[PDB]
DNA sequence: ATGCTCACACT
DNA sequence: AGTGTGAG
């Protein structure tokens, strides 16, 4: 029987990344209730990242400034930059490269998003595991790690309740045995702290992480302990951990498939999923949900740690819901040409600094009276880092899907606009 | 009437 | 090639 231990696996994630990334900048933002909005001027604008301090009282993602200091009237806030009339991030994507820098140094990472990589570190770990000899792991190299289950058996402060539990699993831990999973984890865990003091020293932003042996269950941890704390999950946490888990807090159980796990089967938590055999979640949910489903609910998952630190894809897009869609044919040329050039100016950046250029232009719409986030995806070729010829070409590929008989306006109303250069080749 | 992204599977 | 799902 293949046990899910063969890997040591990190995910890292920032700790309210874009408000970190304004704090720095703006000192007095400090330590005091935040978020970060986007465009101010309708409902004082929507909310994107939101501190620990202002979590709070309440205050979340997706509410409206508005709204939120309605719950917390002491808040602050920063907008995110504007530019050429939209949203403009490049202020967090350098930060996010920052933080992508450093992690790089200790092992292959696989970015998972703006503000979190995967890190495989089994190499790395059993390196250590011959640099210092048989001796012990001291407390003192995991001064922020919590050990998931522990303590238990025969202090009713937090600190005191991770202290123990370190100190009861280190005890348990087998020096001896270069072999022992749980002591790979800890290795590992001892990597990750050095791994995060040097983030925190280097950008002085703060981050969580999660450490054990597929990318499943590392995300799982990083999250329970946040923030600025880092959580070891081990195989043998898994069946308390996920005898009370809900379904959709396993990474991609969230939609529509966790949703029919818990209607399908009529469970509850992650551990009720052991009760089936292969085949019959793979009857339900078809070969490779149910083969995934079969081991993930007994903390096996077999998905690697891609060496991919940039990203396949470079886009931008804005929405115009409700009476702003986009209804004359110019109003369509002219945004088209504003993300043009910001892809171009972002485009540039990107063969300068990663050596690649993007081949293919993906130009994507939404109208007003359709459902899905896209309404239609047409592409086409990206031979030449020039917004008006991107814009002009992004034009012509879409330029057939207005109804409207009219020369000059445009209907279908649009109400969303993408373009996104990929299928990048070495240059 | 949250925004703006990014990866991946299916077909 | 184009759609849908899941995610931060
Ligand atoms: N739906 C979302 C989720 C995240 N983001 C951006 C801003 C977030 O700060 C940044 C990182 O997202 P996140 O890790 O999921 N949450 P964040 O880092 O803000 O706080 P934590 O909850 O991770 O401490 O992505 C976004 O713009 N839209
Ligand atoms: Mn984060
Ligand atoms: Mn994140």
């Amino acid at each position: 029987m293949a046990t899910g231990q063969d890997r040591v696996v990190a995910l890292v994630d920032m700790d309210c990344f874009f408000v970190q990334v304004e704090q720095r900048q703006n000192p007095h933002l400090r330590n005091k209730p935040c978020a970060v909005v986007q465009y101010k001027s309708w409902k004082g604008g929507g909310i994107i990242a939101v501190s620990y301090e202002a979590r709070a009282f309440g205050v979340t993602r997706s509410m409206w400034a508005d709204d939120a200091k309605k719950l917390c009237p002491d808040l602050l806030l920063a907008q995110v930059r504007e530019s050429r009339g939209k949203a403009n991030l490049t202020k967090y994507r350098e930060a996010s490269v920052e933080v992508m820098e450093i992690m790089s140094r200790f092992a292959v990472i696989e970015r998972a998003s703006i503000d979190e990589a995967y890190v495989d570190l089994t190499s790395a770990v059993q390196e250590r595991l011959q640099k210092l000899q048989g001796q012990p792991i001291s407390a003192d190299l995991l001064p922020s790690t919590y050990i998931e289950g522990l303590p238990q058996g025969p202090t009713v402060q937090k600190e005191g309740m991770r202290k123990q539990g370190l100190f009861q699993w280190l005890d348990s831990l087998q020096i001896d045995n270069l072999t022992s999973p749980d002591l790979q984890l800890t290795v590992g865990a001892v990597i990750v702290e050095e791994m995060r003091a040097a983030i925190e020293r280097e950008t002085g932003f703060q981050c969580s992480a999660g450490i054990s042996h597929n990318k499943v269950l590392a995300k799982l941890a990083c999250g329970l302990n946040k923030p600025n704390r880092q959580t070891l999950v081990s195989h043998g946490s898994v069946p308390q951990l996920f005898s009370q888990m809900p379904i959709r807090k396993i990474r991609s159980l969230g939609g529509k498939l966790g949703a029919s796990v818990i209607e399908i089967l009529g469970i509850e938590y992650m551990g009720e999923l052991t009760q089936f055999t292969e085949s019959q979640l793979q009857s339900h949910f078809g070969e490779k949900n149910g083969s995934w489903l079969y081991a993930m609910c007994r903390g096996i998952e077999h998905d690697p740690v891609k060496p991919r630190q940039l990203p396949k894809t470079i886009g931008c897009s804005k929405n115009f819901p409700g009476k702003t869609a986009l209804a004359t044919r110019e109003q369509v040329q002219w945004w088209l040409l504003q993300l043009a050039q910001e892809l171009e100016e972002r485009l540039t950046k990107d063969r300068n600094d990663n050596d690649r250029v993007a081949t293919q232009l993906v130009v994507s719409i939404r109208v007003q009276g359709d459902k899905r986030l896209s309404s239609l995806r047409r592409c086409c070729a990206l031979t030449r880092y020039d917004a008006h010829k991107m814009s002009h070409d992004a034009f012509t590929v879409i330029k057939n899907c207005n109804t409207s008989g009219i020369q000059t306006e445009w209907s279908p109303p649009l109400t969303m606009l993408f373009l996104c250069a990929t299928k990048f080749s070495a240059s």
